């Protein structure tokens, strides 16, 4: 499984190009690992992810939540793998054909695939919730190694957890501003995600040194 | 949303000279155009005014939103700030997912569309058990227009008597999907058909053909 340093990922969500790589330096040693996604993205291009990779020495994980159909599905991981990005992030709901063809084109391409399964915000109760322990089994079937789960919900993700087993490498976003705590999270996740907690701090540099020194025993 | 013959161009192709050649060989055919992550991740989002400065067509950005509130915002800003008249949001993810681009969409002019069930057949495994509570829930929220599956005629038309008449209702799966357009059209206001049209040795054929078959609707 990649090696992420500190077990702490930067969700790295400021629209600007000046912001967002002010930021990012400012806590690259502590983080070796960046999760990049449409906000940004939709705001600077896909070349924002070759300008990371030029700048830090950062793995890039293009979280676009994918969830068309298989044919546009594959379409949207060649694009991304074709930019640089080392693994992107699938949404599970959509079925089990259109989680394939994004493993397809990630194995032809030597990329990763990260299975979301059940959301941290409170809409995920409505459905997603409901299906998220049959969507982590469908990504065991699938072979499916890396998963994201909820650090709002540690019960939940407790249960995650138990299901894809301790070999495979699991995620988890929520900790910080939508209440989630890092250390509990991490009692399951391999590694937390953080964001606003972080980019929108006077000093994201402190605040990630802050999260870091508040799980140094794990 | 007054689209021309009932016919929404899914421009799929991921290159500038395809992609803009092959919409303007159709361009006397429609007057909307659904542009996704193929060829904006391909081409960047500077393409949707590229083609509202050719072709003066309506843009519909199909990014199928699926993120929390507050990146489901961003998303939204970002999108109508390219130009898009109207994204595409699943309603899976919730309500409060859902409302987040509402808001977004009312404060800069534009339209959502909540795509309900899918129509590939992975749909069937999650996707196809929410679906009428989906566009309940689209109802309550306000939601005027959705998305439905061309693929399953008998579900599209289920989709079309939660909504109402009023609601405008487009649907993807005709063509390459196995749907057939009229058919569809018993229930959709308008028709989505990317690969039948823009893989076809004459694109301009192909959707003059399409049409030929629906003009009595
Ligand atoms: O269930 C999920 C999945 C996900 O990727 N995310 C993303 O994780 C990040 C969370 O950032 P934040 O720490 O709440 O600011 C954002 O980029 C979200 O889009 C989430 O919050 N919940
Ligand atoms: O249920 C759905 C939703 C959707 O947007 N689409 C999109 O509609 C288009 C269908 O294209 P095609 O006519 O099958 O080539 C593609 O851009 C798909 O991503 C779909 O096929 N099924």
């Amino acid at each position: 499984v990649m090696d992420v340093m500190n077990r702490l990922i930067l969700a790295m969500d400021l629209m600007n190009r000046d912001d967002a790589l002010r930021v990012t330096g400012e806590v690259r040693e502590y983080i070796d690992t960046v999760k990049i996604g449409y906000p940004l993205v939709l705001s600077e291009g896909m070349d924002i992810i070759a300008e990371f990779r030029k700048r830090f020495g950062c793995r890039i994980i293009a979280d676009f939540k994918v969830a068309d159909i298989p044919e546009t599905n594959e379409k949207i991981c060649r694009a991304t793998f074709k930019a640089g990005a080392d693994a992107i992030i699938v949404h599970g709901f959509p079925g089990a054909d259109s989680v394939r063809a994004c493993l397809n084109v990630a194995e032809e391409m030597g990329r990763e695939v990260f299975l979301l399964t059940e959301m941290s915000h409170p809409g995920a109760e409505m459905f997603i919730q409901g299906a998220a322990d049959e969507i982590a089994r469908m990504g065991v079937d699938l072979g499916v190694k890396n998963y994201v789960g909820p650090s709002t919900r540690p019960e939940r993700l407790s249960r995650l957890r138990e299901i894809i087993g301790q070999d495979s490498f699991l995620i988890s976003p929520g900790a910080g501003a939508q209440g989630g705590d890092p250390g509990e999270t991490l009692r399951f996740a391999d590694a937390i995600i953080v964001g606003r907690s972080i980019y929108l701090a006077d000093n994201p540099a402190a605040a990630a040194a802050g999260i870091i020194e508040s799980i140094k025993d794990l």
